[PDB]
DNA sequence: TAACCGCGTTC
DNA sequence: TCTTGAACGCGGTTA
């Protein structure tokens, strides 16, 4: 059966292995011991290993099992090996007296395809006296390959649903082996992952290939060099369209391999032969581009497979080439007679992702959106480019990309060209490392190390841990379909993350006096701290100890006397210091602190019980409502799907259900969902095994690690003299090199706190993560507390706060050790810091001390720190239009040489929202820094405001018409397909609409489209999303423009089709002006400061309040 | 007005 | 099949 597919599937792999240089190494035979302490006298072949595929061998029956394994060696060539080895899960039993007895109906049930059976046992995290020593005892039935494993799942499955049902009725006047199969474990695991965590092997490691096994050579140290190709593509678009493999022929195919690179063209569509160039955007990039110009599309198919097989490449990178490029290649080798496959091994797979047995296909667009820490309008190859790479790429728009095939053609040879060593180098400087780095610790191949999500990451990470622990995995978690609360059905239940604050908007710079007052019991209060603080700086925040310092006293009194000048002098009117506060790694910390883990909460000291917050949303319907609303669906009539309510799945009868219950409720009572929240309280076990913090812990200190080199090569930039240009060139390139880095370890470290609520997730808790959540809110709400009192904190979320400081108040300070060295001191920051390591410190903290007689030590840990940045020159925070209320998760700070240093939330960086806003903020934010007195700051940042507003009172004139198509257009984008949203008015979704009577409906065949449109003024008064124009169609022919534009907008005789009397110019201005009042006019007022730009008016709330 | 939703950010 | 979390701003509709 099956199998034919897949032993057919590994001969072709072999073959095409082998054309590409990856033969099978077989080792030779050894008989003496095998020890890595000797490993230069063991026979075999020492390799660097790339990739790791599941096959299947002959006996080299129905097909064995096995991972190939593919090596770079030392003398320039390359090598596979293949390890066997048994599929394997575990039966569980309910009474372990007679574990045996079930072997023997398995032994029989299972004859069809087991090959051995075993008793093993594990440590189960789940079991009374585990902590003892206790074991849980298990069958292990292993396998001859990954189909026969699924047989016996197909086959046990049954059993296991018909033991959790009641069993049947014989002699009603008053245990079978079957029944005693509690369940089954470590079933879902991919097998090549059961071979890596088994066998101790990872890609990017060095091993000699040797008969009794892989022997890691810890002796290498650097990487393998494979040979990387990256390519780009780019083809005919009929105009306004899309880009249609069936139709469209491919252009020209740019790429580069290993610094060198080529062009090559289909000179049946570019209209000339072309010469080798050079296009070096700077010379970290080097591009020297030969071209092999070719007649037919064929000629130029057969060049690049060609090509690619004579350089053999182990990666191959792209950007986006995943589901644009890849595709369009293999239609158009098919459509001409290519079978990509046996050309170049690749070919798409289960999730329609292109892939090879011997390359990988690295796709720099998958890094990009998971690990580059990009905001999504920043995602496109171009600002990932000026990111990333430090320059500007060649911009051409598409729509002349097929004419300028004739009219300017080697014009478009620099666009093709400049994508491809955009992407060759993003890899090698961005992906490759860290990607390659990875697999060293994560036991999935580059491929999937690439793609798979964080939260995946984190539970391979976790997998190897608990494997190597003998601790027997959970199965994958399952949410229930109906859960409920005080007889309510619920919609959704969740706990309360993260605490945020708007305190305080307006302007704020290092030059510009505000007031502060000062609560003079805050400052006796630090005053009988700031003794055993500095001793915590000394002891705890450097590791050091005042023995070996000298100068602690200065110090203490330096800072003393600040302070009590401050005491007496509660009222000031200074100039303003702007600092921020954040915990390093806040919620790993929480949680290593506290020793949280899923394993760790219970029922039923050993004990530290901690409070979360739980909020459900249900209906208010009670459950005889519920009931009611059933039994009434039951009688009515359903589609089939290819029948009665009973006869459809249970899930679906919960959609049918919930719908109803959600009509019904908001008659009788109109609230269709209740929102309340519980103080809930767990016991988080201190002596549980640590295998998940530990797995935290570790993977923190790594990301530690390079976080730590950002802030090293940050300092080393204050001491490159500005006059050595290469130094800083170096420096600065660390340090984006290494913020990089310390990012990409960010999202996966964080996920091991969000994979305790991930869907599947083995270690499920929602208890943890409240607890993790509702304790970092009490921590940065103790830091606001003194804050207050001593400043004003402008703004606070989750584990950071931006606050302001009198100048006066103590900053920095340099203890002196007699070793001559420095420590440094930021007084604000070691204040909080003591008073985190006095109210949240964890005394119950055990650890096992001796194992064999499970003897635990207890002590005290705590890893919470707060980190400042600053101080800064200015802080621009923007307040909301309705009153008493501020804005959160949006402001503006710059650095003293007038640099920008943050910029949150704002619509400039979010992805395609309305231009003209984004412009006007762009150019808005950098005035702030001018004037000499705040009422003198305003006025700078009004002018440029009233320039803006002036653009839109004159009905846009001022702007040539190419430059208008720009300022007016917004651009968003559909998650889904059209057809996904019926039910549904939004301006994406009737602008996609249009976009497709107008075009096609081949415009919204697929989803993340984006909707570039313009409101109209026709019809009048008609809602904003009846409005929206397609910006295409101002581009087709006057037919076409003058019925659709009379269409959409109910004026069919309409001849002014000028696109400047379409636009609904009041609605731009109101839009403009919101963006004015909500950064500059009500902050300004505020702040004391009467209207700066009068043409916007005060709300009515506000113009009641200035009386 | 208040509830509610899709998107895309800040944590 | 694969799949980190919650809090939030803002257009815009819906009750
Ligand atoms: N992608 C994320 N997934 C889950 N939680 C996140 C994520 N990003 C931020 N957080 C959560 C966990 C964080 O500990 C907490 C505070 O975020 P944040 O201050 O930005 O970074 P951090 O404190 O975790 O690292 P850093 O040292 O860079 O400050 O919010
Ligand atoms: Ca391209
Ligand atoms: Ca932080
Ligand atoms: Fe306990």
């Amino acid at each position: 059966a099956l199998s034919a597919q897949q032993l057919l599937n590994a001969s072709k792999i072999d073959d095409i292995d082998s054309m590409m240089g990856f033969e099978r190494y077989v080792p030779p035979q050894y008989n003496g011991r095998f020890d890595a302490k000797d490993i230069d006298q063991i026979p075999g072949r020492v390799g660097w290993l790339t990739n790791m595929h599941a096959t299947l061998v002959s006996q080299e029956n129905q097909g064995i099992s096995g991972v190939d394994f593919y090596f770079l060696d030392e003398e320039g060539g390359s090598f596979k090996s293949t390890v066997v080895y048994d599929p394997y899960f575990f039966i569980a039993c309910n009474d372990e007296s007679r574990v045996n007895d079930v072997e023997e109906l398995v032994k029989k049930y299972l004859e069809s395809c087991l090959k051995s059976l075993q008793i093993i046992r594990k440590e189960d995290l789940t079991m009374d006296n585990h902590l003892l020593g206790l074991q849980k005892t298990l069958i292990k039935l292993s396998f001859v390959n990954s189909n026969q494993l699924f047989e016996a799942r197909k086959l046990l499955r049954p059993i296991l649903q018909d033991n959790a049902n009641n069993n049947v009725q014989r002699n009603i006047y008053n245990v079978d082996a079957k029944h005693l199969i509690e369940d089954i474990r470590e079933y879902d695991v991919p097998y090549h992952v059961r071979v890596s965590i088994d066998k101790d092997i990872r890609v990017g490691k060095w091993y000699k290939v040797t008969q009794q096994g892989f022997i890691e050579d810890t002796r290498k140290i650097a990487f393998a060099d494979p040979v990387v190709m990256a390519f780009d593509i780019e083809t005919t678009k009929p105009p306004l369209k899309f880009r249609d493999s069936a139709v469209d022929q491919i252009m020209m195919i740019s790429y580069m391999i290993d610094g060198e690179g080529f062009l090559i063209t289909n000179r049946e569509i570019i209209s000339e032969d072309i010469e080798d160039f050079e296009y070096t955007p700077k010379p970290e990039y080097p591009g020297f581009f030969t071209i092999f110009n070719e007649n037919d599309e064929v000629a130029l198919l057969q060049r690049f497979f060609e090509h690619i097989r004579d350089v053999r490449p182990t990666v191959i990178s792209t950007f986006n080439g995943d589901f644009f490029d890849w595709p369009f290649i293999h239609n158009r080798s098919k459509i001409h007679g290519l079978d990509m496959f046996d050309e170049i091994g690749f070919a798409p797979d289960a999730e329609g992702e292109y892939k090879s047995s011997y390359c990988s296909h690295m796709d720099c667009f998958r890094w990009v959106k998971r690990d580059s820490y990009l905001p999504q309008g920043s995602q496109g190859l171009k600002a990932v480019t000026q990111s990333k790479l430090g320059y500007n790429p060649i911009e051409l728009d598409p729509e002349l990309m097929t004419p300028y095939a004739f009219e300017k053609p080697q014009h478009l040879s620099e666009y093709s060209v400049s994508d491809a060593v955009a992407t060759y180098y993003l890899y090698m400087k961005y992906v490759h490392p860290f990607i390659f780095s990875l697999c060293t610790i994560i036991p999935l191949n580059p491929d999937e190390t690439l793609r798979k999500g964080t939260g995946t990451l984190c539970e391979m990470l976790l997998m190897v841990q608990a494997y190597q622990h003998n601790i027997l995995l959970p199965n994958k978690h399952t949410d229930p379909i109906e859960r409920f609360y005080d007889g309510h059905l619920l919609e959704s239940e969740t706990y309360v993350g993260g605490h945020v604050e708007s305190l305080e908007a307006g302007v704020f710079r290092s030059d510009l006096k505000n007031e502060f007052k000062i609560d003079p019991s805050a400052i006796d209060e630090l005053l009988q701290e700031l003794p055993e603080a500095l001793k915590f700086s000394v002891e705890v925040e450097n590791k050091s100890s005042v023995d070996k310092v000298t100068n602690f006293e200065e110090i203490k009194n330096q800072i003393t006397q600040k302070l009590l000048e401050l005491k007496e002098n509660n009222i000031r009117n200074e100039l303003p210091l702007i600092y921020h506060v954040d915990v390093a790694s806040m919620y790993p910390n929480i949680m290593t602190t506290n020793r949280l883990q899923p394993d760790s909460i219970k029922a039923e000291t050993c004990a530290r019980k901690l409070k979360w917050a739980w909020r459900g949303e249900f209906f208010p319907s009670k459950m005889d409502e519920y009931n009611m609303i059933k039994r009434a669906l039951q009688n009515e009539t359903f589609p089939n799907k290819n029948l009665t309510f009973d006869e459809l799945s249970y899930a679906d009868q919960v959609i049918h259900i919930k719908k109803r219950l959600t009509e019904y409720s908001r008659k009788v009572y109109h609230r269709v969902k209740v929102s309340e929240i519980v103080e809930r309280e767990a016991i988080v076990c201190q002596r549980e095994n640590p295998f998940y913090v530990d797995t935290v812990k570790s993977f923190r200190d790594r990301r530690y690690e390079f976080k730590g080199l950002a802030k090293t090569w940050k300092g080393n930039l204050s001491k490159i003299d500005p006059s050595d240009k290469h130094a800083r060139d170096e420096a600065k390139k660390m340090i984006v090199l290494y913020d990089s880095l310390q990012l990409a370890h960010k999202v996966i470290l964080n996920s091991f706190y969000g994979y305790v609520m991930r869907k599947g997730s083995r270690w499920y808790s929602m208890e943890m993560a409240g607890i993790t959540c509702l304790t970092g809110a009490t921590i940065i709400q103790m830091a606001r507390a003194l804050v207050e009192r001593v400043g004003r904190p402008l703004e606070l979320d989750t584990d950071g706060i931006w606050c302001i400081l009198p100048k006066s108040f103590p900053e920095t300070y340099f203890f002196t050790l007699e070793n001559g060295k420095k420590l440094y001191l930021s007084y604000p920051c070691s204040m909080l810091n003591y008073r985190v390591h006095q109210k949240f410190t964890n005394h119950q903290y055990q650890e096992l001390k001796d194992p064999l007689n499970y003897i635990y030590e207890t002590h005290s840990e705590n890893t919470i720190f707060f980190e400042v940045d600053g101080p800064y020159k200015a802080m621009i925070l923007p307040s909301s239009k309705e009153e008493g209320k501020g804005i959160k998760k949006r402001y503006a700070v710059f650095n003293e040489d007038g640099s920008l240093a943050e910029l949150k939330g704002f619509e400039l960086k979010r992805r395609g929202e309305l231009q003209l806003i984004k412009n006007f903020q762009s150019d808005i934010f950098k005035v702030f820094l001018e004037g000499d007195t705040l009422e003198g700051c305003y006025s700078a940042v009004a002018s440029v405001c009233n320039r803006w507003l002036d653009v839109l009172d004159s009905h846009g004139l001022m702007l040539e018409d190419e430059d208008l198509v720009s300022l007016i257009c917004e651009n968003r984008s559909m998650s889904k397909t059209l057809k996904e949203y019926e039910g549904q008015k939004s301006t994406s979704i009737t602008t996609a609409r249009r976009l497709g009577d107008f075009l096609g409906e081949d415009m919204v065949k697929d989803k993340g489209l984006q909707c570039k449109y313009i409101i109209s003024s026709k019809p009048f008064n008609a809602p904003v999303t009846e409005r929206a124009i397609p910006v295409a169609i101002f581009s087709a022919d006057i037919p076409i423009k003058r019925s659709f534009l009379r269409r959409w907008t109910l004026d069919p005789s309409l001849e002014d089709l000028d696109i400047r009397t379409i636009i609904d110019w009041g609605y731009y201005r109101e839009r403009l002006g919101s963006a004015i009042q909500k950064i500059i006019t009500i902050p300004a007022a505020l702040q004391g400061v009467s209207n700066p730009v009068p043409r916007v008016e005060h709300p009515d709330w506000l113009k009641r309040k200035i009386a």
